Order: structure tokens, then C-alpha cells, then sequence
């Protein structure tokens, strides 16, 4: 079973504080949510700078952005609350149709306009609720890797269409990773092809019924689904695995675990996220299941 | 706005450790989830015993319970994993159609059969994962009030509208009235009294047509039709025991009232007193536009 494979290398300690904090955040009042994120990014931006959104991304979020700017300050803040409350709204429906990167670039743009004053800002001297206060304190106590994940997910969870697929990296321009302990070809091809945005080659590593499980999400099942996931969300990452361990599995399978770091194009090398990959390969070396964990600490490798 | 009303009495500290812990639980392996609940249940049972499920409830879950028993051990544990993983399954679909009380009684009965051996039990000596172990430690460090809420919610979230029969409102002469230090408000007192009497028809009349009720850690349930369905499906045989409250003016001639006290669920009777806050937003005529029910972080929140 795919669902059973979810339990390989059960010693792996994932940072479940992330979804735990996201759950707390979700309980909050809409204006409190917006205020909290404002407060958090304002303080993170002091040391971490967000990569400017892509051109195609901006073009796609341009209509919604203009519409909000045309609104009066009241309607502006009301439309932001709608996004936050996951209200049924034309704006929220369009927002929901966006890929994570477009949603992110959408809010990236609102944040500038708010600081400039052209869009209704978080009220001045605004005070967070008792609960909201605690949630922000928890966030600020987190590793940057976990901080940005918490923010990314809170944004993706709002609302009620993706970027263009960049061409695979030129073959001669590609680099190969090395993993202490792991020479397995599937694992190595996985890493290399993903770093080269070669999703077409990547997907061929999977079994037809194979699954990929992103951090704190359910397994994405089937080649069609996994490939869409690659094309919509997994562009321009930098996988930097370090060590791995190789073990036999039931029915002639092989389970491999690799730990290392990953970089998002949104923050580049300024935020190195601690990641574990858990592979379950069939006898022919096909990926039946691969899980990506955000690790609790560097103490997880 | 209903969603804006969600922010009344903002300094009220709710036990968001509950949904946080539920979020951690959900990340877990299906088998680790079942084992964890088994472990927590087995330890809680030491000092807190669960009330037996209702007869009507049992009859309603009887078919599903039978089917699972007829299965071989392997298929039994697999069906249990389906529920946990929220797999798309005829069983899960039937489970999903049930009211929380029926789901709960369903599992109540499975647990007896497992302890008796008639249904495949949690593998002996089984070891929880790193993450699963932590989640159990957090649960065991919680107040019983928050422990049972965590378990209730984990169960309700399983599967992929069948409900118990509505009990008759308590005889009018037999009804008690609550008292609340500082609060003589008629709506508030009627709310408490009618609920304790299972008189939902009278109770629902206190709401504005577009009024909402927000259960702990849930979104506002909006509209008299929806709220009343909620009353009939989930809110029978509660015991509300408010203690004090504070009354304040609100925008547009409204009035916001906050009441703190305890609540008892028929599942545990007086063995678990939950710390609860009520936050009312009443319109000029005294209709409930919004009422939120919070599980409080600590007795220090009363
Ligand atoms: C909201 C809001 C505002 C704006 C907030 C902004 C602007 C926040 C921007 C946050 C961003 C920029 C977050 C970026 C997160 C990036 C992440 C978390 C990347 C993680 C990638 C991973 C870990 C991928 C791992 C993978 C691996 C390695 C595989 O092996 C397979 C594929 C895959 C699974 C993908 C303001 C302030 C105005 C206030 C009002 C409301
Ligand atoms: C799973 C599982 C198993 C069985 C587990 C079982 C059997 C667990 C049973 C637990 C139960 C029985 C918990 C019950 C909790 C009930 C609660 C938490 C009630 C709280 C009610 C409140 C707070 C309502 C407040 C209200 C107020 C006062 C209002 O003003 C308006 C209405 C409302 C909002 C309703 C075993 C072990 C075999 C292992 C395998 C898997």
C-alpha cells in the first residue's frame, strides 16, 4: 500500500511544529492573521530578503491586483479578510485557481503597496489577540526553514492557473550531486533531473501507481498527478543531499533515506532547509513511493 | 459581519494546543494513529471511564460493526486503516455519514472487541514512531478536558446524514435555572436554560435569521436551519454550568456578553468538567447575531 509506505524510516523526526503552528494560526481572527503575518515578515525581512516574483507570475496576478487598488481603503481590507476567511468570493475563487507561486507573488505585491500606502495598511499600533500573540512568538522562535514554510502554507490556504514551464537545463550545463553512502542510480537521477527542471525524465523514474509526498501533505498518487505537481510547484529548487542509508524492504524492495538541504528560489542560499528523502524502490529500481520531510533539527542531519 | 464578530473579547485565551495536537496527529502513519489512540485510551480509562454508547446509536452502527467482525484479522486492521487514512471506501462513506456520537460509539465497541480478541488488536509490543511518541506525550500532559476533545476530534475526522433520534425537551416543571454572577440578561439565561433542557425549538428562536454559532475550534455555523440541525445532531444531554460573566456595549447598539464556567458531556458525566467561555453578540432587540464557544487554555482563564 502507498499509505503503508508512509511509515518507512519511522525514526525520522519531522518538524510537525510547522503544521501545528499553522493549525493555531488558522483559528485566529482574519484581521489578526493579516496583522500577524505583516509583523512576522516585517521582522524576517530585516535579515531575510524575499526574491522578487516572476514576470509571468505578476502578469497573471495583475487583474486581481489592479482591482484591489481601485477599491476604497475599506473594500481593500475587506477583500483581504475574504481571502483570509476563505470566503466565497470571485476574488477568492480566482485566488484559489492560482499556483502557490502566483498567490505568493500576489501578496508580495500587496505588501509593497501597503508599505507605500497605496493599499490599506495594517491599522497603526494594532494589537494582536492573546492567542495571536502566542502564535507569532512561536513563529519567531522557529528556524528560518520552518518560518518560511509556515508562511508559505498560510498563504496557500487562503481563497476558495500556473506559471510557464521553464525548459529543462541544458545537458552540458548540468551538475551531478554526490551522496555519502548512496550510489543508487534512481536516487541520483531523481536529484539530478530535478535540479535541472527535467520533469519529463524525472517522472519516468516512478511506477505508474507511484506516489510523492511533499512535507506535511498527503501522497500525490499516479504519474499524471506527480508530473503536474512538478511542473506547477517544483521549478528552480536546489537539492543538496549529503548522506544516505540503504536498506532492503519487503517483497524484494529497497528503502533508501537521504538527508541534506534544499533551497527555494524565493530565498536562494539565504535559507538552507533541512530535508530528508525517503525512497521505496521496487525490484526494477522504480520509485513506488518518495517522501520529503522537513526535519525537526540539524540534529536530524 | 459574522467573521468580524469572531474577534469579540480578543484577550480570551483558548486552548489552541488542542487543534495544534490534532494537526500533529494527522501527519502520523495510519497504524501509529490507531496505536497511539489505543495507548492514550487505555491509560485514560484508568481514571476516566467512557459512558456506554446509546442503544439507538449502536443499532445504527450495527451493520458496519458486524461486517468488520466477519472479516479476517488482516481485513479488519486494513478497514481500520482505511478510516484513519480517510480512504475512499463504502465503509468510510458510511462512517462519514454518521454523527459524531455514532462514530464514537462505533469505535467504543471496536475497542472492547479488540481487548476481547474478537477483532484484530493493536499488535503486541508495538512501538510508536518518533513523531507519534511525542504526540502521545503531549496528549498525556493535557488536562482531561482537552484530552477528550483531542480524541473526539481525531475520531470525527476519520472516514470519507445519519444521526441519533432527537430526545424530547425536558418536562417544563422539571427544569432548573442557572445563575450567573453579573449576568441577568434574558437571552443569555434562556440560551443556557433551554440547552440544558434539550429544548432546541425554543432555543433556536433566540437567534437572528443570519445568526451564527461557533463551536470550539470550528468555523461559525451560519443560519437558523444549520444551527438547529447542529443542535439536534450534537448538542443533546449537555450540562452547562456557567459561573460569571461581563456585559459590554458593542457597535450599532449591540451588546457583547462573555460568560465563563464549565461544561459536561454525557460521555463522561461529572468526571470531566471542561473550562468553557461563551461570547455573545446580541442585537438591539436581544437576538443572538453571534455566539462563540471556546475551550479555555486553563482554569486561569475563568
Ligand atoms: C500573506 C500576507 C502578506 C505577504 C506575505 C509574504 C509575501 C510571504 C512570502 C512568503 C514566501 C516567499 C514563502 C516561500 C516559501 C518556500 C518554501 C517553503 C519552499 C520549500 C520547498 C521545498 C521544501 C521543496 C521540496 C521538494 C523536494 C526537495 C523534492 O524532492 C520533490 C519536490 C519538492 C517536494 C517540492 C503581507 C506581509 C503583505 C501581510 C498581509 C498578508
Ligand atoms: C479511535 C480508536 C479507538 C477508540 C477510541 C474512543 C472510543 C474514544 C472515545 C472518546 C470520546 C467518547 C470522547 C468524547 C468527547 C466529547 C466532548 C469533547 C464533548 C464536548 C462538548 C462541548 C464542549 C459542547 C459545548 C456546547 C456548548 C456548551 C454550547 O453552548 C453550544 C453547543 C456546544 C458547542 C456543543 C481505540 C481505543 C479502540 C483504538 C483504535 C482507534
Amino acid at each position: 500500500t502507498i499509505d503503508s509506505a508512509r511509515g518507512i524510516f519511522p525514526n525520522t523526526l519531522a518538524a510537525d511544529v510547522v503544521p501545528a503552528t499553522i493549525a493555531r494560526f488558522s483559528q485566529l481572527n482574519a484581521e489578526d492573521q493579516l496583522a500577524l503575518i505583516w509583523f512576522a515578515s516585517l521582522e524576517m525581512g530585516k535579515t531575510l530578503t524575499i526574491a522578487a516574483p516572476g514576470a509571468a507570475s505578476m502578469q497573471l496576478a495583475e487583474n486581481a491586483l489592479k482591482e484591489i487598488q481601485a477599491m476604497g481603503p475599506l473594500q481593500q481590507t475587506q477583500a483581504m479578510c475574504d481571502l483570509a476567511n476563505r470566503a466565497d468570493t470571485p476574488l477568492c475563487r480566482t485566488y484559489a485557481s492560482w499556483s502557490p507561486n502566483i498567490k505568493l507573488g500576489f501578496w508580495y505585491r500587496l505588501g509593497e503597496l501597503m508599505e507605500q500606502g497605496f493599499v490599506a495598511p495594517i491599522p497603526a499600533g494594532y494589537q494582536l489577540s492573546a492567542n495571536a500573540n502566542a502564535v507569532l512568538a512561536t513563529i519567531q522562535g522557529l528556524e528560518s526553514g520552518q518560518q518560511i514554510t509556515v508562511l508559505r502554507n498560510a498563504v496557500v490556504d487562503m481563497g476558495f492557473i500556473a506559471e510557464p514551464v521553464v525548459p529543462p537545463q541544458d545537458t552540458a550545463s548540468r551538475t551531478k550531486v554526490s551522496i555519502e553512502g548512496v550510489t543508487n542510480a534512481t536516487v541520483l537521477n531523481y536529484m539530478d533531473n530535478l535540479n535541472a527542471n527535467d520533469f519529463d525524465t524525472l517522472i519516468e523514474l516512478f511506477t505508474s501507481d507511484g506516489a510523492l509526498q511533499p512535507p506535511f501533505q498527503r501522497p500525490i498518487v499516479g504519474k499524471e498527478n506527480v508530473l503536474r505537481f512538478f511542473r506547477e510547484e517544483c521549478q528552480n529548487l536546489k537539492l543538496i543531499p549529503e548522506r544516505g542509508v540503504t536498506e532492503p524492504a519487503e517483497d524484494g524492495f529497497t528503502q533508501i533515506k537521504v538527508t541534506g538541504k534544499v533551497q527555494t528560489p524565493w530565498f536562494g542560499g539565504n535559507v538552507g532547509m533541512n530535508i530528508a528523502w525517503r525512497f521505496l524502490l521496487n525490484p526494477e529500481g522504480k520509485i513506488f513511493f518518495v517522501a520529503i520531510d522537513l526535519l525537526a533539527s540539524p540534529k536530524e542531519l
